[PDB]
């Protein structure tokens, strides 16, 4: 309790003063993430990666509060606060048009952002701390082995500190990141 509540909050700290791309919980995989709004996430993406830049990987939030001003407010409305909770706290990615006013450096691929909302693991915790959402990449480096589990980084750099520790049942991929614009399933018979 008490130990996860420091991991938690040392995660967001040693992120947002050291600057990089600590173990993130996953509703499927063991992956990433980091701080948003930094310059260390788009480097350290184009460094390595240099080429998903333009995709912009799928950012997770805890707080409505950031999804309000980053999404248009006609989207949004109470039927779809019901609804997206009332209907799982959200188990898969959706695209929404980003506003353009807002930068592009976020994606330069297109006007849609894929994000993600989850309310009930160790990501609150981690995401509430720092206030705000945590990006979320997947567990890879160029030639780098991945993380299996949280024993992984920590035999591979000693964390236990800078992860969030735990487990997942076992599933393929059931998340996905679905066009906001339509929501239309995948299925057309």
């Amino acid at each position: 309790n008490n130990n996860l509540q420091r991991d938690a909050i040392a995660a967001a700290i040693d992120v947002l003063n050291e600057e990089r791309v600590i173990a993130y919980p996953t509703e499927a995989v063991f992956g990433v993430g980091c701080d948003p709004d930094s310059e260390t996430a788009v480097m350290r993406l184009l460094e390595l990666k240099q080429r998903p830049v333009d995709k912009g990987l799928i950012l997770i939030a805890a707080n409505y509060e950031q999804l309000k001003p980053y999404i248009d407010d006609t989207m949004l409305t109470d039927v779809q606060r019901e609804t997206i909770f009332s209907r799982w706290p959200g188990p898969v990615t959706f695209v929404f048009p980003a506003p353009a006013t807002t930068p592009r450096w976020l994606t330069g691929r297109f006007d849609s952002l894929a994000v993600r909302v989850t309310d009930h693991p160790l990501v609150v915790a981690l995401c509430q701390a720092y206030g705000k959402p945590l990006v979320s990449t997947s567990a890879n480096l160029s030639g780098l082995p991945p993380c299996r589990t949280v024993d992984e980084v920590r035999a591979q750099f000693g964390a236990a500190f800078p992860v969030v520790p735990g487990e997942t049942g076992g599933r393929l991929n059931p998340s996905e990141i679905r066009d906001a614009l339509t929501g239309e399933l995948f299925r057309q018979g």
